[PDB]
């Protein structure tokens, strides 16, 4: 029945059931051909007769009529056909020739279903003898572009790959016979006439399988081609294939002769009885076999149920660890994979054999009916996907428990180990491939390249060749990474370096710009084994920079197109099952092809995959503080999702930067996201501290490594404060962190502020705080040298660099800098100076020794004594002896205020006058008298009659010190003060007003 | 190099190119002869004929070998001795290793096609693996089936790799005359290849018999349309011109390296050099010294595509091989030109007319076309002397404006132009989302390939497969939800239009269309791979649109003073979008599923920049960018974004402060959009494939207000969109009343909009008075906010629409008039005395009515014990079970009953004698013991009086209630919870 495969179904399957070896060989022989893109047609004339075209015995007859006036009674012989136009061309002339052809030739017809039929199987050359262009319009309404040759300026003019030729030539230049191969000389002279297209048509001939199609036995055109190759050793000439369509059975003696002469013989009769007038049936019928050919994978006990499989993924073995999703490349997208391990059935037609294959997988019986290489070919086969991790059908899910992992040495930095397994010996090709990949990332460039010049010269033995693929794109991209990292070096000059450290010698500069000079990287595209080609398509991609770039543009418009519902908190409702996080992280874990890469860290773009994912994956904070800000449910916890393990924690190490990581905690509260794997993340910190410490304790030809190991103890570091590191190894990440980095890199100020934020974040019962210590002794020993200097990004300031000791233990003195006071005299100012920083954790005997050094004799030194913290709370002397200044400055500030300016800017000490009294450290009623000086000192000294018309808000950018929280509790007119709060808040976009409306107020 | 170049411009400057034209294109082919064997110190066969004259005659030569001594007298011995001998002869005289000269290296360097070596030997062949190019090796016709790869290594003589013996190599004079019929499968290939590739001989001798053979071959039968090739001529003397005239007759060019040098007779490698020295500059650069050099080298690269009218920045700098970075803004710089600065001697060029007249007329016109093409797409002037360069932005297809009835028009007239025929195409696909004829694409294929314009082909068929794709998930999309949706199986597409379509598309070439595509359309157009195979492709949807990625990270700014509005964020992210709006104005953007979300993330750190400057300076008033935002924006605004994403901006957004410029401009396409909604309301039916999508553009229109003052007219025409023309599916009475009172709240409500709000209360009544419609009200907003809305803003608004109907009532059923009972405050006194007389109120409903509107606040003590009896009744409903009983949200009045407590409407306190099961409210009755987050933040920000002068939190719940907001404002971003806190108390 039409539109049901009836007659193209199991019919047509019983019928390849019991097709003899031949056919089903010369099939085989068809199809892989097509699939190997080597398969070239040879349409014929009969094909135009059933789109009704005009027939060349009609026109002869036609001439014989009005030659003769009488048509020739009877069928005309066959040599008639090219003499009767001769004699009518040479006596009537060309002109009632090129009326007959304009009359019988200007008509159109529609293109038979066979035209497509035989274009959808990806011809890569057609030749064709006809005088129209119904193939032509055929491809050309399909879409295939062919390039149409039948003159030789055509040959000439070649612009594309895809050649439709004319052995006769087409009607494009006119409706005329000369140009047409139609008459007896022609068939005479066409050697001489056009050598070109003879050529081509030969050199065509053995290149590919020829099958004719659309012609009887006996044609001239198929003789002399016979007649041709008779004249060879035929000893590797590929015997063509030739289908015919007689409605009566072949004879079997011109089958054995002609099968002798080295055509091989395709029978349409024999197929199926039909009408002798079915010539389209036949051809059609012939076609639907060729066709179902492809999904023809009947399933018997011993069958290809494994061996399409076998054969379809063999070639990938070599591989370690390919992705998921690159697999519905591989099948031609018959099935669409799934991180997760389904597999389902869209967009496939015809035996579902994954299917039969999986209920062979799961089913530990009904499999001994296999043969015992099939069984060796299934246990193959199954341990590669059980590697991959592909579980079980779509339709039979659930359970869905899977994790990542890597055994690349590379993705956890075992230094030691990575240099212990460099220098042993070579073993074999895939070894030294690998060392070599290994041998750099770290340091050693120039042997890296030289081994992988060594593995490209003898790599063409390989049997795959994926090898040699890999190495020339390893050694195109370290050319490239060379070439700028010499360029950024020559940027940088001696700014970075102390001495400007060349990589390498100028010569092998020179000899690798003459190797890699002139090298477009094509590979796959455009040369190499058609074989490989064929097979290995996944890895059509790597000519780019990375090893993913092509593949990184469906993540990078997927991870928006998810992002259109993952980040947003207008819901509050909470995503149950289906977590796209989830899913985003094992896709972005699956590109973790670390088995087989270059430098993929290196690639600046490349970590963009890492510095965006994990970007959005804590930007899906909408997601929290759900329920909060709404109804919802009873669920207030703020705990949100993205419980990361290990490799969370070595990614963000790994690529995220320290600006970057600022940014993101600035609107985010990691403090709160829990992880878990407490252990394993302490010793990869560890062995961070041990590869820093061995790396700065004698520095060589480094430099090139320290590029990105120094940028990883940044992230590492300060990053650490998150999770809660044992005290044992706090000792050791003190030591690394304080000794051994480099100066220039981190300044005091730096260290200091990581060291607070680890300090806060896990205690320093006993053991670090001697470590402290020593460093500080040794900072005094620094500044034994008073030419000696240091600079500070935000402080020089020690005051806090100790205090934060003293906040440790109350009662802690240094006893070792104790006696280093007791051993010093009154010549290094500067030593004193760091000492006076050093009071409060000095011994009492320390302080008596020292204050025999400096003392204060004039009130600026009391107020330089502030500065430095040498007297926390002044004697009445030195109380007066303000007062005299203060009288001083009262006397004056009537000769002051006759000058016309108030000069207050500098020596600004009555507002820190007034803190003192304000603070209850001076009670004295002298200072009331001095009131209206100035107006912080009218709010300090009296703020129960002060004037808050001077409307300075911003001096509490600089109240840290003032302690508000003790004024919070003594404002005597706080509801006056806030007024001034509530309109700089609403007048004034800063946050620090903000601050103080919340660290002292409501 | 230049110096003797000063002289080369005698067919040779061009040959030069024309070489390198075929190295680039691929159509380099060597011809290596055996002098670069003698580079190599190959043996040679005068050593070994003169051994075999030895061998046999005696004695060396005393006089000289002849052309035909050197062929026939080794094939003397052939007869007199075995070969045996020839045997051992070859292996004492070829077992030998030689070193690779550079001569090998370098002739790999420029990369040829196809190597045709006559000579035998492995040194050519070994050099490939220095290099790492792979050649299959051809040594006869044994190996010709075998085709290893594309790339061919022909042995035209065989060679000695497994020549041991003497029948694997032709030397002999015997072998010579019957070449062809030993190897016949070399000889047509060979033919076939020099026909059809351009061959280049080197190091060859010009007398040889083999290139006799050729020569009396190539010219035999082909007269005119053979490409000549190139020969290159290595020899001491220099050349004379009757030799090489008589060359050029037969059809050969010569290139003498006599010209270039004459250092020494004996330094053939110095010649070598130099002759492949000249071709090494590959064309990159100094090719030509001449001038007017702005019209070749950029004509035949920057103009073979103007039939496209608009072009992206961006895209140039692909289209110069990233010599010139082209920026946003629209200047360029030099990145990796290394040579003439062609784009600064246009530039220059461009304002001097004194040296534009020296300019050939012909090359003058065409300067003047590539001079209008740069002004129109943007191109002004370079980087190093340039400033701003802020462009408005326009955009000249109709389609993005919303114009339709001229859209109508252009659709009934015919189109003649095949490029009229594509916009009427693309014009059809904007009107229906399924084409009734996509067949006009098919014609547009045929007439394209009819027509040798091309780039319309290749366009098309991208259009036609997204259709196909597009139709497919609207069929998708009409599953089983889809009928209930639309209301029934509407069907719009019929089965045929998807069987022709599936069969049709089956099998497609998405994988690539420049495969299909000549080397032409591939090397001129290679501009159009960026949505070539759109299998989610870069550089066309998301490759230059995650750098806004970097952006969101470079949000942080230091200090206050910093903007992140009067900055360049114009630049790359501004106008970058603007640019990418419309590539050529006809692509397809009827994907959705990525482009039209990407643009709400345009549009996003935009207004996010709008915070008014108030930490850039101290005074809000920075006065710069202005940031009015013109009609085009308002159009990407009101198509990209959702109901939700427009909510959540205002949530944590400036909304209203910021002023929109092209008002005027607003109010037209608005008032067009809903005279054409209401007119497609009774144009045709529900046309959902257009419909759909459609209506969202509406919704995206009426919620989006506060902004332009409406004209009288035309907010009388767009509150008449609101008068039953809007489907109620999309918009239920709730939402209705939502937009309209979202909309001219900001106005003063004229007397019109009153009246026509007066009508639709007329038709709910209407709809109401059936008697079995039952109003419906997912957020259960009740007809009466209406009347509600009006008369609480207007004075003296009475209608006698309905009041009569009141007094003309039947007395026939309440169902039919409640509507009027709630209305009874804006009823007529007569209407409302006779409704009154007719119904009292005594239900909890009829009670909450009549506190709500009119009526009386206070009631008798028998009201508020039936309310108690409703708590009572909500104790029984005890047998909840846990069964969703306990749910009480769709019946929203136990809260309604704690307002009237704390608020003075009780007699008594009774309702401690009722324990609240609602634990979201009731800490009114014991305000010490609150459940945790027993008051939502949404509830806080949700009333507005019952802070009654902020005594909420005053009386009693001082302290440990703003902690709650404190924490939400310090957390999320809200401006409300900065009010509650201003008030201080709840």
């Amino acid at each position: 029945v039409d539109l049901e495969s009836k007659r193209y179904g199991e019919k047509l399957k019983e019928v390849f059931l019991m097709l003899d070896n031949n056919v089903v060989e010369c099939i085989k022989e068809i199809t892989e051909s097509s699939r190997n893109g080597k398969l070239v047609f040879f349409v014929g004339a009969g094909v135009s007769t059933l789109s009704d075209y005009p027939q060349w015995w009609r026109l002869v007859d036609k001439y014989h009529e009005e030659l003769y006036g009488s048509p020739k009674k009877g069928n005309y012989s066959s040599d008639e056909y090219l003499r009767i136009p001769q004699i009518f061309y040479n006596v009537k002339g060309e002109m009632a020739f090129d009326g007959i052809l304009k009359d019988f030739f200007q008509v159109d017809k529609p293109t038979n279903p066979i035209h497509d039929k035989i274009l959808a199987m990806n011809p890569a050359h057609v030749i064709t003898t006809n005088y129209d262009n119904l193939i032509d319009t055929a491809c050309w309404k399909r879409g295939k572009y062919f390039s149409v040759i039948s003159a030789e300026e055509d040959v000439a003019n070649a612009t594309s790959s895809r050649y439709l030729l004319k052995v006769h030539g087409d009607f494009r230049k006119g409706f005329k016979g000369e140009n047409v191969v139609l008459k007896e000389d022609d068939y005479l002279n066409y050697d001489q006439n056009y050598p070109l297209i003879s050529n081509l048509m030969k050199t065509i001939i053995a290149t590919h399988t020829i099958v004719f199609i659309g012609y009887g036995l006996g044609d001239y055109n198929i003789n002399m081609l016979l007649n041709w190759v008779r004249k060879l050793q035929k000893d590797s000439f590929h015997k063509p294939f030739f289908i015919r369509t007689d409605p009566s059975p072949i004879e079997n003696e011109t089958l054995i002769y002609y099968e002798n002469k080295g055509l091989r013989i395709i029978d349409a009769a024999s197929l199926i009885d039909s009408n002798e007038y079915d010539y389209l049936e036949r051809y059609s019928a012939v076609m639907d076999l060729l066709i179902e050919s492809q999904e023809n994978k009947f399933i018997t006990k011993d069958d290809e149920v494994i061996d399409y499989i076998y054969g379809k993924i063999s070639p990938l073995f070599a591989l370690q660890y390919i992705r998921k999703i690159d697999l519905k490349h591989v099948f031609e997208y018959d099935y669409h994979f799934e991180v997760n391990g389904t597999v389902v059935r869209h967009k496939n037609k015809g035996f579902g054999y994954m299917e039969r294959f999986f209920e062979l997988k799961e089913s530990c019986d009904e499999r001994s009916k296999l043969s015992k290489k099939q069984y060796e070919r299934f246990n193959a086969l199954f341990n590669f996907f059980e590697k991959n991790g592909v579980i079980c059908m779509a339709k039979d899910a659930g359970t869905l428990n899977t994790s990542i992992e890597i055994n690349s040495l590379a993705y956890h930095g075992k230094y030691d180990v990575m240099k212990k397994f460099i220098e042993e010996q070579s073993v074999s090709i895939e070894d030294d491939y690998k060392k070599a990949f290994f041998l750099a990332c770290l340091g050693r460039w120039e042997e890296s390249y030289d081994l992988y010049s060594n593995i490209i010269l003898n790599s063409i033995d390989e049997s795959n060749g994926c090898v040699y693929y890999l190495s020339q794109i390893n050694r195109y991209r370290i050319y490239q990474s060379i070439t700028q990292a010499v360029t950024q070096f020559n940027g940088l000059g001696l700014l970075t370096f102390g001495r400007h450290y060349k990589p390498f010698t100028d010569e092998f500069l020179a000899r690798i710009e003459r190797e890699m000079t002139n090298f477009n990287i094509d590979d796959l595209f455009n040369g190499m084994p058609f074989e490989f080609q064929k097979k290995y398509k996944i890895l059509e991609f790597l000519s780019d920079n990375q090893f993913l770039y092509d593949d990184t543009v469906k993540l990078f418009e997927l991870t928006n197109k998810v992002r259109s519902e993952m980040s947003e908190g207008s819901y509050s409702f909470g995503m149950s099952s289906d977590i796209v996080v989830l899913l985003r992280l094992y896709d972005n874990l699956r590109f973790l092809y670390e088995n087989c890469l270059w430098s993929v860290s290196f690639h600046e773009f490349h970590q963009y995959i890492r510095n965006s994912m994990s970007l959005l994956i804590e930007k899906a904070e909408y997601e929290r503080t759900r329920d909060i800000d709404e109804l919802g449910f009873s669920f207030f916890g703020k705990k949100s999702g993205f419980f990361m393990e290990y490799y969370d924690f070595v990614n963000i190490s790994r690529h995220f930067k320290i600006d970057d990581i600022k940014n993101l905690e600035r609107s985010c509260s990691i403090d709160k996201i829990r992880f878990g794997e407490q252990e394993k993340i302490e010793e990869y910190l560890v062995g961070i501290a041990e590869e820093i410490t061995k790396q700065f304790s004698a520095n060589g030809m480094n430099v090139v490594f320290y590029t990105q190991f120094i940028s990883e103890a940044k992230a590492a570091l300060y990053f650490a404060k998150y999770v809660k590191l044992s005290e044992e190894g706090l000792g050791k990440i003190v030591k690394a962190l304080l000794f051994y980095f480099p100066e220039r890199d981190l300044d005091i100020g730096k260290r200091y502020v990581w060291l607070e934020r680890l300090t806060k974040c896990n205690e320093l019962p006993k053991s670090i705080i001697s470590i402290i210590d020593d460093f500080l002794v040794l900072q005094a020993e620094k500044h034994i040298d008073q030419n000696y200097s240091e600079v500070s990004s935000n402080g020089l300031y020690s005051r806090d660099y100790g205090a934060l000791i003293k906040h440790f233990e109350k009662n802690f003195i240094s006893k070792r800098l104790s006696e280093i006071t007791l051993c010093l005299t009154q010549d290094k100012q500067k030593q004193i100076d760091f000492l006076f920083k050093l009071l409060p954790l000095l011994s009492t005997n320390a302080k008596s020794h020292l204050l025999s050094f400096k003392s204060v004799e004039n009130i600026n030194d009391l107020m330089n004594g502030i500065r430095i913290g040498l007297i926390d709370e002044f004697t009445p002397e030195h109380e007066e002896l303000i007062i005299e200044y203060l009288e001083t400055r009262k006397v004056n500030y009537i000769v002051e205020k006759e000058k016309g300016i108030q000069t207050f800017s500098s020596n600004d000490y009555m507002s820190t006058f007034g803190i003192w009294y304000f603070l209850e450290e001076i009670n004295n009623s002298k200072m009331e008298e001095f009131i209206g000086m100035d107006d912080q000192y009218d709010f300090f000294v009296d703020p129960e009659n002060f004037d808050y018309k001077k409307f300075i808000p911003s001096w509490l950018k600089n109240y840290n010190d003032k302690l508000l929280g003790k004024i919070a509790g003594n404002k005597h007119m706080k509801h006056h003060v806030i007024e001034v709060l509530k309109e700089r808040v609403k007048n004034s976009n800063d946050k620090r007003y903000l601050e103080i409306l919340m660290n002292y107020f409501i």
